[PDB]
DNA sequence: TCGTGACATTGTCACG
DNA sequence: ACGTGACAATGTCACG
DNA sequence: TCGTGACATTGTCACG
DNA sequence: ACGTGACAATGTCACG
């Protein structure tokens, strides 16, 4: 359980959340007449200030078939608001280019490890360790010394 | 270069215009409430007809806006066209910001894309493997003389 | 313990080591006087045969003073005895000179090995392995191989 | 090559006698007991006149004897005039059966003593860990580069 | 006592 | 007739 | 339920 | 006026 969660900030999330898919074509509500459906709409919205209003309208009126979607969207919305606090703990996305991607994936299978650290990993093998051509010359002119006339 | 069908195209203005307005944006370049929703009711009624679209753009849409709207539009066009086929369509992905920086500032530096150097840091990387698969052969051949 | 001891030989052996013994010069019996030391010595000798009267005589004549001596040569018969079965099993003495003996036992310390055994070791180390001169040679040549142009 | 210091000589010479008849041998060149016993009593008697002990030997000592005695007189002047210094003195030491064989084959065939190949066999080896201690300083340093 | 290894003493032989 | 190496047989002693 | 990583969609910007 | 790379903000889903 990694965040706190205080219902005002949680409650107007999911306030916001309704408001939105309703906006864009969702029946928020699980009232099967339209009669009661813009009736229940309509309620939520006066609700916007008040917290303990929404939960309970999610109760008595929102459609189930919202329940789990909401849900997800608000766990995002949750770690993505603590990890905002500071940067390190905050994302960046960066879409490249299909066949490069792949290449990227397949590192990331075949080492198990996840994406943004593979992509640490070709930072580091490749621009903090290159003696790799000397190191094979020193190492036989050192073996040559012993070896041979010392 | 992509080729702009005004048909599906002025589809997509319009949901733009209906959109922003129920998210409480001016779609309208007027002042008062009256002409405006006006306006407004009427873009409602051109559903199915683009052709009006256009002429209600041009009329009424808010100056504002308009400047957004077309690089919206353009940016959708382009996408369109390009999740034709999956080999031209991009995909997104997400980095930790510390990974992301490394990444952005060695980019900016050659000059060359975040897609670029990606496959760049995979190939400087598996060519110094052609040193660890071979020093480390070496050695173990070495070893077994004695 | 590792040898049978039957008094009808060992006894046999001290019979003979007492009347050796006396023969040369020793005063066998506990007696003081001339008189009873010559009267318990010619009772031994007629004893040859009689193992049983032996270890009898030695309880009532026989200088204590001999008892540690005895069982010491005693000891040594019966290993002798036992170890001649076989030759494997038979010492053999060799006096050598005393600068070598000294060189010899020295390694014998610093071994921790028996005289015996430390004379194996020379016999073998010695003869046994003799190719440190070619192997220094053939090893520079498998190396430079793999080493430098192959 | 060692003075033979009669006196001394004569007296070893007379111990041999007494102990060897002491033994039950013969040191009489006769027949019977009588003049037998007679010499060995008469022998008893010089003790410590050496001078006379010889007169006996010459005149009755068992010439089968008088064989043995001279070798083991011998002997005994070398070990005598060797103990007077202790590195002329050999020491007598014991080895398992078959390690005295190892040895005495070894020697057989150099030709040499068995104090001689002892000598050998000690620098034989010796002369190996020249090598030992050689080989194992190389290969040591050698996986120390690595 | 016991077994054992390191020596020592004495006597022969054989060999050079 | 010798000096000598190699034994064989024997006895002691100090260890463990 | 939860946190999480992998994607996806949409909208802007800026730049050439 | 465009195509485009880079984002930001948001939403889902399948894991464990
Ligand atoms: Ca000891
Ligand atoms: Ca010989
Ligand atoms: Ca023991
Ligand atoms: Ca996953
Ligand atoms: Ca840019
Ligand atoms: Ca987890």
């Amino acid at each position: 359980m990694k965040y706190q969660q205080l219902e005002n900030l949680e409650s107007g999330w999911k306030w916001a959340y309704l408001v939105k898919k309703h906006r864009e074509g969702e029946a928020i509500t699980r009232h099967i007449e339209n009669s009661a459906a813009q009736d229940a709409v309509e309620q939520l919205m006066k609700l916007e200030n008040e917290p303990v209003k929404v939960q309970e309208w999610i109760d008595a009126h929102m459609n189930v078939n919202l329940a789990t979607r909401m849900k997800q969207t608000i766990r995002a919305r949750r770690k993505r608001h603590f990890n905002a606090e500071h940067q390190h703990t905050r994302k960046k996305s960066i879409d490249l280019e299909f066949l490069v991607w792949q290449r990227l994936a397949v590192l990331a299978r075949r080492r198990g490890n996840t994406l943004s650290d593979t992509v640490v990993q070709l930072i580091e093998d490749a621009e903090r360790k290159e003696k790799y051509a000397s190191q094979m010359s020193s190492l036989k002119q050192d073996l040559k010394d012993i070896l041979d006339k010392e």
